[PDB]
Formats: C-alpha cells, sequence, structure tokens
C-alpha cells in the first residue's frame, strides 16, 4: 500500500476490507450541517511535560515519536471521556499547495494537516486501544501556505537527516505546542486511521483555525522520498487519503 496509481487509496480495500466501513476517516466537514454542541467541554492540551523522542521516516510519512510510559503529554475534555496520552505526531501534504489535507472544510483542501495521534489509557497500550471504538483521539490541524510558522522550523531542519524510508533521527526536547493555532475551536466525529490498517478506532477532533507555515517550511517535507537509500527516488508528496462518505454520522462542532 501507499498513494500511487497503482497501491493507492482506490486500492486499499482489498487488503484491508474496512476501507469500504461505516466509520472511515477522512471526510468532508460541511460547515453548515455540524451541529453547535453547547455542551461540548473546552478541548484541554496538556503537553508542558511532553517528551519527544526520534523522528522516523516511515515511507509513508515522518513520525515525530513521544515517550508515552507515563502521563506527560495528554489531550483531555472536548468529546473525550478520561484521559488520552500523546503518541506521534506526523503530517499528510501535497505536491502543490492547492491540495495534501485529508479532511476538507467545505470542501476546500489545505496545504497539508498535522495529526497528534494519543491513546485513551484505560486500555493500558496503544496497540490495545486501536482494537476499541473510542481507543484513540487524533487532533488534526490544517496548514496553510503563508507566513512561517517558528515553532516547525526544528522539525523542516531535521528533514534531510531522515529523506528515506526507515532512516530515524534523535529528536529530543521539542515542544509541540508550537504547533498549535491560538483557537482551540473544534469539529468533532467517530472515524477511522487514515492509513492502513483502517481500524474504526479514533475520535477526531479537527481544529477550526488553520496554522500559517511558509512555502519554503511545505517544499521541504516534498523532498522527503516514500523509498529506501539506494533505490530509485519517488518524491514523498501527495500522502493523503481523500474524504470517504459520512454514512450515518454527525459531526458536531465546540463553536457557532
Ligand atoms: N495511529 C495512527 C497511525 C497512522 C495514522 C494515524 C493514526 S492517523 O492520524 O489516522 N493518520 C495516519 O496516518
Ligand atoms: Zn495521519
Amino acid at each position: 500500500w501507499g498513494y500511487g496509481k497503482h497501491n493507492g487509496p482506490e486500492h486499499w480495500h482489498k487488503d484491508f476490507p474496512i476501507a469500504k466501513g461505516e466509520r472511515q476517516s477522512p471526510v468532508d466537514i460541511d460547515t453548515h450541517t455540524a451541529k453547535y454542541d453547547p455542551s461540548l467541554k473546552p478541548l484541554s492540551v496538556s503537553y508542558d511535560q511532553a517528551t519527544s523522542l526520534r523522528i522516523l521516516n516511515n515511507g509513508h510519512a515522518f513520525n515525530v515519536e513521544f515517550d508515552d510510559s507515563q502521563d506527560k503529554a495528554v489531550l483531555k475534555g472536548g468529546p473525550l471521556d478520561g484521559t488520552y496520552r500523546l503518541i506521534q505526531f506526523h503530517f499528510h501534504w501535497g505536491s502543490l499547495d492547492g491540495q495534501g489535507s485529508e479532511h476538507t472544510v467545505d470542501k476546500k483542501k489545505y496545504a497539508a494537516e498535522l495529526h497528534l495521534v494519543h491513546w485513551n489509557t484505560k486500555y493500558g497500550d496503544f496497540g490495545k486501544a486501536v482494537q476499541q471504538p473510542d481507543g484513540l483521539a487524533v487532533l488534526g490541524i490544517f496548514l496553510k501556505v503563508g507566513s512561517a510558522k517558528p515553532g516547525l522550523q526544528k522539525v523542516v531542519d531535521v528533514l534531510d537527516s531522515i529523506k528515506t524510508k526507515g532512516k530515524s533521527a534523535d529528536f529530543t526536547n521539542f515542544d509541540p505546542r508550537g504547533l498549535l493555532p491560538e483557537s482551540l475551536d473544534y469539529w468533532t466525529y467517530p472515524g477511522s486511521l487514515t492509513t492502513p490498517p483502517l481500524l474504526e478506532c479514533v475520535t477526531w477532533i479537527v481544529l477550526k483555525e488553520p496554522i500559517s507555515v511558509s512555502s519554503e517550511q511545505v517544499l521541504k517535507f516534498r523532498k522527503l522520498n516514500f523509498n529506501g537509500e539506494g533505490e530509485p527516488e519517488e518524491l514523498m508528496v501527495d500522502n493523503w487519503r481523500p474524504a470517504q462518505p459520512l454514512k450515518n454520522r454527525q459531526i458536531k462542532a465546540s463553536f457557532k
């Protein structure tokens, strides 16, 4: 599986039949269909004690990994019951500034989308959490091209060291608060992982307010490679799944 013609999203259902399931992600967020829920509590993002460890090119995206062996960076509140622990973040992006996000907003595609992945601590570890319908909470943040995001630049600068699949680099003392917009207003709905195995385990929490990154920052994302060292260069671009049918679901908004 990957993102090309021959093994991209339209093919994934053959190995992963859940691809055509009842709660697949991403979706288009139709802002005028979403229901404002005055009872959704504010989101609590508690990243003070976050301990970043490593950055890895996995052949599909790059992942910034965290020490999740204790409650140190956690998401609570909003639509969530209990405490969800940050494990990793990664992005999805385009070959052009006009595409790259997975979620869309009134069919608008952003240049990229950040996903901060958390697991429900009632399930003990990530692997058990993904078997549960409320196992994960993914905080999704859109990226638009404009001004640079200074809190992204440490990431951008290490990409050269992980150009190809399987490469990793120590990535300590990275503060993911630097990647958040000002507002924590959000939409939320029940969905899935957006890559195989496409498990239907996610509560999505998608911020309304995009962050702005520079063109130069996103260009550096686009210099990464899907292939391994020594193989023909296939640029890591357009690593996004397109919108899937909403089916029998409701999107709730935290704001009017
Ligand atoms: N645990 C996860 C593993 C991979 C992915 C996700 C979660 S995502 O945030 O749905 N987008 C993904 O690629
Ligand atoms: Zn993702």
